[PDB]
Protein backbone atom coordinates (compact mmCIF):
# COMPACT_ATOMS: atom_id res chain seq x y z
CA UNK A 1 0.00 0.00 0.00
CA UNK A 2 1.03 3.85 -0.22
CA UNK A 3 -0.15 4.94 3.16
CA UNK A 4 2.87 7.16 4.64
CA UNK A 5 1.66 6.58 8.22
CA UNK A 6 4.57 7.60 10.07
CA UNK A 7 3.93 9.62 13.80
CA UNK A 8 6.35 11.69 15.41
CA UNK A 9 5.81 11.85 19.17
CA UNK A 10 7.60 14.12 22.12
CA UNK A 11 7.97 13.34 25.79
CA UNK A 12 9.02 15.65 28.24
CA UNK A 13 10.52 14.49 31.55
CA UNK A 14 10.30 16.26 34.67
CA UNK A 15 13.12 18.62 35.87
CA UNK A 16 14.17 16.60 39.18
CA UNK A 17 15.02 17.49 41.94
CA UNK A 18 18.61 18.13 42.10
CA UNK A 19 18.68 20.43 38.65
CA UNK A 20 15.99 22.52 40.25
CA UNK A 21 18.59 23.45 42.74
CA UNK A 22 21.32 23.92 40.43
CA UNK A 23 18.94 26.93 39.16
CA UNK A 24 17.08 26.12 36.29
CA UNK A 25 13.49 27.22 34.74
CA UNK A 26 11.11 25.54 32.70
CA UNK A 27 11.43 26.96 29.67
CA UNK A 28 8.59 24.70 27.83
CA UNK A 29 5.32 26.04 26.74
CA UNK A 30 2.30 23.96 25.67
CA UNK A 31 -0.65 24.53 23.68
CA UNK A 32 -3.07 21.89 22.46
CA UNK A 33 -2.19 18.48 23.50
CA UNK A 34 0.16 18.38 20.58
CA UNK A 35 2.49 21.80 20.44
CA UNK A 36 5.31 22.43 22.74
CA UNK A 37 6.84 26.32 22.88
CA UNK A 38 10.57 27.02 23.66
CA UNK A 39 11.67 30.72 23.52
CA UNK A 40 8.24 31.69 22.13
CA UNK A 41 8.88 29.25 19.50
CA UNK A 42 5.81 26.26 18.67
CA UNK A 43 7.05 23.24 17.82
CA UNK A 44 3.71 20.88 16.35
CA UNK A 45 3.52 17.42 16.59
CA UNK A 46 1.51 14.14 16.26
CA UNK A 47 1.29 14.15 19.88
CA UNK A 48 3.42 15.92 22.88
CA UNK A 49 3.74 14.06 26.45
CA UNK A 50 4.28 15.80 29.81
CA UNK A 51 5.86 15.25 32.72
CA UNK A 52 2.61 13.60 34.47
CA UNK A 53 2.04 11.29 31.63
CA UNK A 54 3.01 7.65 32.56
CA UNK A 55 4.56 5.16 30.91
CA UNK A 56 1.96 3.14 29.56
CA UNK A 57 0.17 6.17 27.90
CA UNK A 58 3.39 7.03 26.07
CA UNK A 59 3.25 2.93 25.30
CA UNK A 60 -0.55 3.18 24.33
CA UNK A 61 -0.14 6.13 22.06
CA UNK A 62 3.42 5.06 20.41
CA UNK A 63 3.58 1.63 20.26
CA UNK A 64 0.66 -0.61 21.20
CA UNK A 65 -0.91 -0.34 17.58
CA UNK A 66 2.55 -1.04 16.06
CA UNK A 67 2.89 -4.09 18.32
CA UNK A 68 -0.91 -5.32 17.17
CA UNK A 69 -0.12 -5.12 13.16
CA UNK A 70 3.16 -6.82 13.89
CA UNK A 71 0.83 -9.66 15.32
CA UNK A 72 -0.83 -9.51 12.40
CA UNK A 73 1.61 -9.78 9.75
CA UNK A 74 2.91 -6.43 9.20
CA UNK A 75 6.17 -4.60 9.53
CA UNK A 76 7.07 -1.63 11.60
CA UNK A 77 9.54 0.54 13.46
CA UNK A 78 9.98 2.72 16.06
CA UNK A 79 12.96 5.35 16.39
CA UNK A 80 14.12 6.43 19.82
CA UNK A 81 15.62 10.02 20.04
CA UNK A 82 17.20 12.02 22.44
CA UNK A 83 20.32 14.12 23.04
CA UNK A 84 21.74 12.90 26.99
CA UNK A 85 19.87 13.43 29.97
CA UNK A 86 16.63 14.44 28.22
CA UNK A 87 14.83 11.20 29.26
CA UNK A 88 15.18 8.43 26.34
CA UNK A 89 16.35 5.49 28.28
CA UNK A 90 13.74 6.02 30.88
CA UNK A 91 11.24 5.82 28.23
CA UNK A 92 12.83 3.12 25.97
CA UNK A 93 13.71 0.74 28.95
CA UNK A 94 12.81 2.21 32.30
CA UNK A 95 13.08 0.52 35.30
CA UNK A 96 12.01 -3.36 33.58
CA UNK A 97 9.16 -5.63 35.60
CA UNK A 98 7.83 -2.96 38.05
CA UNK A 99 4.98 -2.63 35.85
CA UNK A 100 3.84 1.03 36.08
CA UNK A 101 7.14 1.88 35.45
CA UNK A 102 8.87 -0.04 32.72
CA UNK A 103 9.11 1.78 29.32
CA UNK A 104 8.25 1.20 25.59
CA UNK A 105 10.11 -2.04 25.24
CA UNK A 106 9.66 -4.43 27.75
CA UNK A 107 5.99 -3.37 27.18
CA UNK A 108 6.33 -4.68 23.86
CA UNK A 109 7.88 -7.61 24.59
CA UNK A 110 5.06 -8.37 27.60
CA UNK A 111 2.17 -7.53 24.82
CA UNK A 112 3.62 -9.91 22.31
CA UNK A 113 3.85 -12.98 24.76
CA UNK A 114 0.56 -12.58 26.07
CA UNK A 115 -0.55 -12.49 22.86
CA UNK A 116 1.32 -15.99 21.91
CA UNK A 117 0.40 -17.29 25.46
CA UNK A 118 -3.06 -16.62 25.03
CA UNK A 119 -3.45 -18.65 21.91
CA UNK A 120 -2.90 -24.78 20.84
CA UNK A 121 -3.63 -24.40 17.43
CA UNK A 122 -1.10 -21.34 16.99
CA UNK A 123 2.75 -22.28 16.78
CA UNK A 124 5.47 -19.40 16.68
CA UNK A 125 8.79 -18.41 16.62
CA UNK A 126 10.60 -15.08 17.63
CA UNK A 127 13.89 -14.47 16.33
CA UNK A 128 15.58 -11.60 17.52
CA UNK A 129 18.66 -9.52 15.85
CA UNK A 130 20.47 -6.74 17.67
CA UNK A 131 23.01 -4.55 15.48
CA UNK A 132 24.70 -1.14 14.93
CA UNK A 133 25.94 1.07 12.77
CA UNK A 134 29.20 2.39 13.34
CA UNK A 135 31.73 4.45 11.49
CA UNK A 136 28.85 3.53 8.13
CA UNK A 137 29.90 -0.57 9.53
CA UNK A 138 27.40 -2.70 10.13
CA UNK A 139 28.82 -4.79 13.46
CA UNK A 140 26.65 -7.50 15.37
CA UNK A 141 25.97 -6.86 18.98
CA UNK A 142 25.74 -10.67 19.52
CA UNK A 143 28.79 -11.67 17.74
CA UNK A 144 31.45 -9.31 18.30
CA UNK A 145 33.88 -11.17 16.21
CA UNK A 146 31.64 -9.88 12.97
CA UNK A 147 32.03 -6.05 12.60
CA UNK A 148 31.85 -5.31 9.02
CA UNK A 149 28.55 -7.23 7.61
CA UNK A 150 26.49 -6.23 4.46
CA UNK A 151 23.43 -5.61 3.15
CA UNK A 152 21.52 -7.84 0.58
CA UNK A 153 19.03 -7.98 -1.30
CA UNK A 154 16.36 -11.83 -1.25
CA UNK A 155 14.93 -12.81 -4.38
CA UNK A 156 11.73 -10.94 -3.53
CA UNK A 157 13.70 -7.70 -3.63
CA UNK A 158 13.30 -7.41 0.54
CA UNK A 159 16.50 -6.16 2.28
CA UNK A 160 18.91 -8.58 4.41
CA UNK A 161 21.80 -8.61 6.75
CA UNK A 162 24.02 -11.62 5.46
CA UNK A 163 25.34 -12.97 8.44
CA UNK A 164 23.95 -11.16 11.47
CA UNK A 165 23.02 -13.42 14.56
CA UNK A 166 19.64 -14.75 14.96
CA UNK A 167 18.41 -15.76 18.39
CA UNK A 168 15.58 -17.81 19.03
CA UNK A 169 13.49 -16.75 22.29
CA UNK A 170 10.48 -18.34 24.11
CA UNK A 171 9.86 -15.97 27.76
CA UNK A 172 10.02 -12.39 27.92
CA UNK A 173 13.14 -12.86 30.15
CA UNK A 174 14.94 -14.41 27.44
CA UNK A 175 14.77 -11.10 25.22
CA UNK A 176 15.06 -9.07 27.72
CA UNK A 177 19.03 -10.48 28.40
CA UNK A 178 19.28 -10.71 24.60
CA UNK A 179 19.23 -6.98 24.53
CA UNK A 180 21.17 -6.70 28.01
CA UNK A 181 24.46 -8.76 26.06
CA UNK A 182 23.82 -6.58 23.14
CA UNK A 183 24.54 -3.38 24.79
CA UNK A 184 27.79 -3.94 26.87
CA UNK A 185 28.87 -4.19 23.22
CA UNK A 186 27.27 -1.02 22.11
CA UNK A 187 29.86 1.59 21.37
CA UNK A 188 29.83 4.25 24.15
CA UNK A 189 32.33 7.40 24.70
CA UNK A 190 33.50 10.42 26.58
CA UNK A 191 28.63 11.37 29.85
CA UNK A 192 27.39 7.66 28.38
CA UNK A 193 26.71 8.53 24.53
CA UNK A 194 26.07 6.15 21.80
CA UNK A 195 28.46 6.48 18.47
CA UNK A 196 26.80 4.32 16.91
CA UNK A 197 22.76 3.90 15.95
CA UNK A 198 21.29 0.47 16.96
CA UNK A 199 18.72 -1.56 15.56
CA UNK A 200 16.79 -4.52 17.16
CA UNK A 201 14.87 -6.75 15.57
CA UNK A 202 11.96 -8.71 16.57
CA UNK A 203 10.77 -11.24 13.63
CA UNK A 204 7.65 -12.72 15.17
CA UNK A 205 6.72 -15.91 12.84
CA UNK A 206 3.34 -17.65 13.45
CA UNK A 207 1.74 -20.82 11.53
CA UNK A 208 -1.86 -22.07 12.28
CA UNK A 209 -2.21 -25.81 12.26
CA UNK A 210 -6.06 -25.95 10.76
CA UNK A 211 -5.74 -23.46 7.93
CA UNK A 212 -2.09 -23.94 7.75
CA UNK A 213 -2.26 -20.41 7.06
CA UNK A 214 1.23 -18.80 7.83
CA UNK A 215 1.81 -15.14 9.24
CA UNK A 216 5.63 -13.44 9.50
CA UNK A 217 5.99 -9.42 11.07
CA UNK A 218 9.04 -7.62 11.41
CA UNK A 219 9.00 -5.05 14.50
CA UNK A 220 12.44 -2.98 14.36
CA UNK A 221 13.98 -1.05 17.50
CA UNK A 222 16.26 1.71 16.25
CA UNK A 223 18.07 3.86 18.78
CA UNK A 224 19.31 6.90 17.03
CA UNK A 225 22.45 8.29 18.87
CA UNK A 226 22.12 11.79 19.19
CA UNK A 227 23.43 14.44 16.67
CA UNK A 228 26.84 15.95 17.38
CA UNK A 229 28.07 19.40 16.19
CA UNK A 230 31.90 18.73 16.79
CA UNK A 231 34.73 20.68 15.20
CA UNK A 232 40.48 12.32 19.96
CA UNK A 233 40.33 15.40 17.23
CA UNK A 234 40.65 12.03 14.84
CA UNK A 235 38.80 8.75 15.55
CA UNK A 236 36.16 10.69 18.23
CA UNK A 237 35.59 13.16 14.89
CA UNK A 238 34.95 10.18 12.17
CA UNK A 239 32.13 9.14 15.03
CA UNK A 240 30.34 12.50 15.15
CA UNK A 241 30.74 13.11 11.20
CA UNK A 242 28.57 10.00 10.64
CA UNK A 243 26.46 9.80 13.13
CA UNK A 244 25.14 13.41 11.75
CA UNK A 245 25.28 11.95 8.06
CA UNK A 246 23.49 8.77 8.32
CA UNK A 247 20.83 10.88 10.83
CA UNK A 248 20.57 13.32 7.69
CA UNK A 249 19.83 10.59 5.29
CA UNK A 250 17.08 8.71 7.77
CA UNK A 251 15.79 12.63 7.73
CA UNK A 252 15.85 12.73 4.35
CA UNK A 253 13.79 9.56 3.82
CA UNK A 254 11.27 10.27 6.63
CA UNK A 255 10.33 13.71 5.13
CA UNK A 256 10.28 11.96 1.71
CA UNK A 257 7.36 9.65 2.73
CA UNK A 258 5.88 12.04 4.72
CA UNK A 259 5.59 15.00 1.73
CA UNK A 260 4.39 12.62 -0.42
CA UNK A 261 7.20 11.89 -2.27
CA UNK A 262 6.88 9.27 -5.15
CA UNK A 263 10.82 8.56 -4.60
CA UNK A 264 11.91 7.87 -1.68
CA UNK A 265 15.76 7.75 -1.05
CA UNK A 266 16.44 4.44 0.66
CA UNK A 267 19.41 3.22 -1.24
CA UNK A 268 21.45 6.44 0.34
CA UNK A 269 22.48 4.77 3.48
CA UNK A 270 22.83 1.59 5.33
CA UNK A 271 20.16 1.72 7.86
CA UNK A 272 17.43 3.32 5.52
CA UNK A 273 18.43 0.29 3.14
CA UNK A 274 18.01 -1.90 6.21
CA UNK A 275 14.20 -0.69 7.02
CA UNK A 276 13.39 -0.23 3.44
CA UNK A 277 10.54 -2.23 4.39
CA UNK A 278 9.54 -1.22 8.05
CA UNK A 279 9.57 2.58 6.74
CA UNK A 280 6.60 3.71 4.84
CA UNK A 281 4.35 2.65 2.55
CA UNK A 282 2.31 -0.19 4.38
CA UNK A 283 4.47 0.13 7.14
CA UNK A 284 3.52 1.99 10.48
CA UNK A 285 6.40 4.08 12.11
CA UNK A 286 6.86 6.25 15.28
CA UNK A 287 9.75 8.59 16.09
CA UNK A 288 10.12 9.32 19.44
CA UNK A 289 12.19 12.22 20.35
CA UNK A 290 12.96 12.85 24.19
CA UNK A 291 13.80 16.34 25.48
CA UNK A 292 14.28 17.96 28.52
CA UNK A 293 12.67 20.64 29.67
CA UNK A 294 15.28 22.10 31.38
CA UNK A 295 17.02 25.38 31.14
CA UNK A 296 20.76 23.95 30.37
CA UNK A 297 19.74 22.06 27.38
CA UNK A 298 17.58 25.02 25.69
CA UNK A 299 19.95 25.14 22.55
CA UNK A 300 19.73 21.54 21.98
CA UNK A 301 15.97 19.88 22.99
CA UNK A 302 15.84 22.89 20.35
CA UNK A 303 17.63 20.80 18.11
CA UNK A 304 15.76 17.49 18.79
CA UNK A 305 12.51 19.13 18.23
CA UNK A 306 13.84 20.51 14.94
CA UNK A 307 14.54 17.02 14.01
CA UNK A 308 11.30 15.99 15.10
CA UNK A 309 9.61 18.39 12.68
CA UNK A 310 11.23 16.98 9.64
CA UNK A 311 9.12 14.51 9.98
CA UNK A 312 5.76 16.78 10.03
CA UNK A 313 3.99 16.48 6.97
Amino acid sequence: LAESNIKVMCRFRPLNESEVNRGDKYIAKFQGEDTVVIASKPYAFDRVFQSSTSQEQVYNDAAKKIVKDVLEGYNGTIFAYGQTSSGKVHTMEGKLHDPEGMGIIPRIVQDIFNYIYSMENLEFHIKVSYFEIYLDKIRDLLDVSKTNLSVHEDKNRVPYVKGATERFVSSPDEVMDTIDEGKSNRHVAVEHSSRSHSIFLINVKQENTQTEQKLSGKLYLVDLAGSEKVSAEGAVLDEAKNINKSLSALGNVISALAEGSTYVPYRDSKMTRILQDSLGGNARTTIVICCSPSSYNESETKSTLLFGQRAKT
